């Protein structure tokens, strides 16, 4: 009686909220540990039960706080080192990021109260994952979007990791809200009945890991390379760097030159624009020719467009066998989706003289098209997605092809340093290789380089903040898995049907 009476305290069940909310952050890598999601979730459905609406939104914020205060304040290493600002507006940004993320938990759970009051097997089974789907939808589409930390993510080893090729990661994102609340109504009301449902309900999918959806092609296995240059970011765009970064680039290449097929240098590896190094790029392009070895690698270009400014991309190109490289060549790829404040300053005018945080050096870049072909080398048709786009499960998905080999991502992940940042982004790259049954290529400048296999496995990888190259065997695959077939428009007619059968029975 009088334990229960103290749960029941608003007050408590904020501090609850926090410690449930920034227990999420543990299933996630470098932890790992799985159960902490539904553990998680869990927390978030239960802590809401028998609130009003407004005070379940509080609740609702205060878990995403503990989520997202915990998870993603990795940003502060990026705004402290090469921010220029002083300390306690860089710690209120943190804070102010978090806070924002948190306003997308906490509407769901302010509308999942309204609607739903009752604590239902129906609240937490049909309303729940629904509605959790268009918050976390809403948080990753507004204002650009920023739908990090999504529970699915962390069943890459789990046991629902053979769902994620039939429905994508969303799909998991649902299942997980739907067991944990199931979890959580069997506690609240020492029913077994939603402990049985939940059990079996996290146990069917299990099968799924099993069905190989793709084949893989051993005749077309190449040997790759890919070179982390491990240019420290506080002199990356120096233009007294550009020399040692070329011979770095270039000195750990060209012994690989005849012995691996496919060479790749990370995102804006060569950071100079495209157009001032063309007598290095074409006679890296001969060299590369010569010896039957085809390089792609990250630069900067600026060009011209119809009304006679320039467009500065983040850009991939391609060279050497299979892929002779021109200025002409269309060959390459564009970033589409910028990153805010490091790829692009809103609100220009207003912000880019404030601090160096909104004035970093080749922070006004344009967008290149939302689908571009595969990048094309040796006769290898390579997916690509820049950095931060790999974690765009949709965008790359919509850029596969039946006939993509692998799927590439190139990325500078040391704005983050030594934390969890880099390790989290890896992980969500490794989704997309299982959602497609493709192996990816993840060159990075001295981020998680590595080659993950056509079911997320790691087949190799090198250790950060090192200067060194990855070579390996990787071998492609074929075949089309159902995710690839249809994107998460099936997650979504259940979303809507759900929602609907779920909004039906709330109007009586
Ligand atoms: C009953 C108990 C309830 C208590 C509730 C608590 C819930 C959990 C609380 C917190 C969980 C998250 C805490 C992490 C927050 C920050 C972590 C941290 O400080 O370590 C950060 C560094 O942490 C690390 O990255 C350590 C190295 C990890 C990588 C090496 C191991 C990798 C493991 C592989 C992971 C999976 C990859 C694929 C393999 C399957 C600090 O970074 P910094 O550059 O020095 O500066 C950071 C300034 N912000
Ligand atoms: C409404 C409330 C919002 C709060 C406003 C302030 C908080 C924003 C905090 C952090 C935003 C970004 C922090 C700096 C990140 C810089 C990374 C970057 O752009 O570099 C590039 C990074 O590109 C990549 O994709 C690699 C990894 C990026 C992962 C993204 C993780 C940070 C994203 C946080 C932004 C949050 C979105 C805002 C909410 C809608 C590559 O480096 P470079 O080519 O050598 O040169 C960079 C070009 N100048
Ligand atoms: C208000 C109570 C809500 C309870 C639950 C019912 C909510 C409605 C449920 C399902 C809506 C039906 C939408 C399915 C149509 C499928 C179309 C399609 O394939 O495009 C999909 C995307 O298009 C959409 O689904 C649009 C998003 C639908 C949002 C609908 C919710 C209304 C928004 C305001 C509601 C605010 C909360 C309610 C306030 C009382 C697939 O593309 P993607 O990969 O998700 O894009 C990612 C880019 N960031
Ligand atoms: C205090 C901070 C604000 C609190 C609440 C925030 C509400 C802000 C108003 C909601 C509308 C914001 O305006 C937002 O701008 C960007 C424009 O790039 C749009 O997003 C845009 O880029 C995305 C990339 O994912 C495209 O898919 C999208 O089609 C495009 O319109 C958002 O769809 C739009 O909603
Ligand atoms: C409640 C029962 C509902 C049963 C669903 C039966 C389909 C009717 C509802 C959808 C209407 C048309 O169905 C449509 O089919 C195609 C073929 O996969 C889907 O996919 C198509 O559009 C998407 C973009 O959204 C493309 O990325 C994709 O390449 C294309 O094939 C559409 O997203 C889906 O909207
Ligand atoms: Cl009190
Ligand atoms: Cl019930
Ligand atoms: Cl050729």
């Amino acid at each position: 009686m009088a334990f229960a009476s103290l749960i029941e305290r608003q007050r408590i069940r904020l501090l609850l909220a926090l410690l449930f909310g920034a227990c999420g952050t543990l299933a996630f890598s470098p932890y790992d540990v799985w159960p902490a999601a539904i553990i998680s979730l869990m927390g978030l459905q239960a802590l809401t039960f028998n609130r009003r609406p407004l005070q379940s939104a509080a609740i609702g914020f205060c878990w995403g706080f503990g989520l997202f205060g915990s998870g993603i304040n990795w940003v502060y290493v990026s705004i402290a080192t090469f921010g220029g600002m002083p300390g306690p507006v860089n710690i209120f940004l943190v804070v102010l990021l978090a806070a924002y993320l948190s306003l997308y938990t906490g509407l769901f759970a302010g509308v999942l109260s309204r609607l739903w009051p009752k604590t239902t097997w129906l609240r937490v089974a049909i309303a729940a994952p629904a509605l959790w789907q268009v918050t976390e939808f809403l948080r990753g589409w507004v204002l650009t979007g920023f739908p990090w930390l999504q529970f699915g993510y962390s069943q890459i080893d789990g046991p629902l990791k053979g769902l994620a090729p039939i429905m994508g990661v969303e799909a998991i994102n649902f299942l997980l809200m739907m067991v944990s609340g199931l979890l959580a109504l069997a506690l609240v009301k020492r029913n077994w009945r939603p402990l049985v449902v939940a059990v079996v309900l996290f146990a069917l999918p299990f099968p799924l890991r099993y069905i190989q959806w793709f084949t893989p092609q051993p005749e077309k296995t190449i040997q790759v390379s890919m070179v982390q240059g491990d240019i420290p970011q506080s002199l990356k765009w120096d233009e007294g760097q550009l020399l040692n970064t070329l011979k770095i680039y270039y000195n750990a290449t060209a012994p690989l030159m005849g012995k691996s097929s496919l060479i790749i240098w990370p995102e804006s590896a060569i950071t100079d624009l495209e157009i001032n190094q063309q007598p290095f790029l074409k006679a890296l392009d001969g060299e590369l020719r010569d010896k039957g070895s085809s390089l792609v690698t990250g630069i900067v270009d600026a060009r011209l467009n119809k009304q006679n400014r320039y467009d500065t991309y983040n850009t991939i190109i391609t060279l050497g066998k299979g892929a002779p490289y021109s200025y002409e060549s269309a060959d390459r790829y564009n970033k589409n989706h910028l990153v805010p404040f490091g790829e692009f300053v809103p609100l220009e005018s207003i912000l880019r003289p404030l601090a160096p945080f909104f004035d970093l050096p080749m922070s006004s870049f344009s967008r290149g098209p939302y689908i571009q072909p595969p990048l094309s080398a040796n006769g290898i048709e390579l997916t690509a997605a820049i950095a931060y786009e790999i974690i765009l499960g949709e965008q790359v998905r919509d850029n596969f092809r039946p006939d993509t080999d692998y799927l590439l991502t190139i990325s500078n992940d040391a704005w983050f340093g030594k934390s969890i940042g880099p390790w989290q982004h890896f992980q969500m790259a490794r989704m997309r290789a299982l959602e497609l049954a493709r192996p990816l290529l993840r060159s990075t400048n001295n981020g998680i380089t590595a080659v993950i296999g056509p079911q997320g496995e790691i087949q190799a990888m090198i250790p950060q903040f090192t200067r060194e190259v990855l070579t390996t065997n990787v071998t492609p695959t074929t075949g089309l898995t159902p995710y690839a077939r249809t994107g998460n428009w099936p997650l979504w007619v259940l979303t809507a049907l759900f929602g609907f059968a779920a909004v039906l029975m709330s109007l009586r």
